[PDB]
């Protein structure tokens, strides 16, 4: 006999890349029991490649993964309902919830975010007007939060990899990349920014030679553009001086890691490549979908920087995302990326001895459910 709870997780399409990555790890390192309802297939096809689009119900990774019809087809309520980022719920799910004769636990799972204030909201209850309350359940940096996204043995597998040029050599061999000798290399996930020109123009007129990795996407009609080429398709090279353009396939979520591992510099987008680059241990440049959320992350993140890293850093970053002058923090920022890059493995060390965000809210399931029956903990 072991303890299984059953969890029904909603997603409408903030990132299905974070809702299914704490679904899998639910079920994988919990042995939880969880449906996925997704509303949109065709995301999900985005971020997992091995899907059914048009079945009803398929199991992924141990993830019962099913379709949020229209209409919605009545079912039972499992132990946890979590809304991801604020998407509402069924009707006849809501009645489902009361009905039990232990409610489900209603938990609306927030966007990640290093403001100070999260920490007075996480865990809070709101009582609804059904009867039913619901928690806010605030993903974060510092406690107090519901911490961050981090599967079991992540960083050693991680430290693992990085320390064997073999297994990177391999790795990069599989989507077609071969690095040259004393060449950097740039892993660039963002959107569309009219900055992206006087960069690519920066890393060609540099010293020292640069690998630049493209996906398929707006950003690379955009860098076909700047490359005056007509097409760029997957594994095109293209060479202007000092820089090096090389078109990546599509890669799944745990590629994507090894990826973001092999790089000296990951340029990403989403909340949840944004914290998978953190966990890289890797110098970042995160381009968001958000002012408050920028300059807090900056704030705490920086805290532990030289100063004149940090600098260059917090300016680079805001123009990165304000599309505007990119040309002197870029210069200053380049020449201390060594330096960065130590203190980016002091902080992906840092964050990875905190517990993890599917451990919190596993554990806030068992609080809670001790707490319904007013039992000791």
């Amino acid at each position: 006999f072991q303890h299984m709870a059953s969890w029904d997780i909603f997603c409408s399409v903030g990132d299905i890349g974070v809702t299914w990555r704490l679904a899998r790890q639910l079920a994988a390192e919990h042995g939880q029991a969880v449906r996925l309802w997704v509303d949109e297939p065709q995301a999900f096809a985005r971020i997992c490649p091995r899907a059914d689009p048009v079945a009803h119900v398929q199991c992924l990774d141990g993830v019962e993964v099913r379709a949020w019809g229209r209409p919605w087809a009545p079912v039972a309520a499992a132990d946890v309902v979590i809304e991801a980022f604020a998407c509402e719920l069924p009707e006849a799910h809501r009645q489902a919830m009361r009905e039990r004769k232990r409610p489900s636990l209603w938990l609306n799972l927030e966007y990640l975010s290093a403001e100070e204030w999260i920490g007075s909201c996480h865990a809070l209850p709101s009582l609804q007007a059904c009867g039913l309350s619901k928690y806010f359940f605030f993903p974060g940096f510092r406690e107090p939060s519901g911490g961050l996204l981090r599967e079991a043995g992540l960083l050693e597998r991680r430290r693992r990899f990085q320390a064997s040029v073999s297994a990177q050599d391999e790795f990069l061999a599989s989507l077609g990349v071969r690095r040259k000798v004393g060449e950097r290399l740039i892993s660039l996930f963002a959107y569309e920014n009219p900055a992206l020109p006087g960069w690519l123009e920066q890393l060609r007129d540099a010293r020292q030679p640069s690998l630049l990795l493209v996906p398929e996407g707006r950003v690379l009609a955009d860098v076909a553009d700047w490359l005056r080429v007509a097409t760029l398709a997957v594994g095109d090279v293209h060479v202007r001086d000092a820089l090096r353009v090389q078109v990546l396939p599509f890669m799944a979520q745990d590629d994507y890691d090894r990826l973001l591992w092999c790089c000296d510099l990951n340029a990403v987008r989403g909340e949840d490549s944004f914290v998978r680059a953190q966990w890289a241990g890797r110098p970042l440049l995160w381009h968001i979908y958000h002012l408050a959320k920028l300059e807090a992350f900056l704030e705490l993140y920086c805290a532990g920087l030289p100063a004149d890293l940090a600098e260059n850093l917090r300016t680079f970053w805001l123009a990165w995302n304000a599309g505007g002058g990119l040309a002197g923090a870029w210069e200053g920022l380049e020449r201390q990326l060594p330096e960065w890059r130590r203190e980016a493995q002091r902080w992906a060390d840092e964050q990875g001895m905190r517990p993890d965000l599917a451990a919190r809210l596993v554990q806030f399931y068992a609080d809670w459910l001790l707490e319904h029956h007013h039992h000791h903990h």
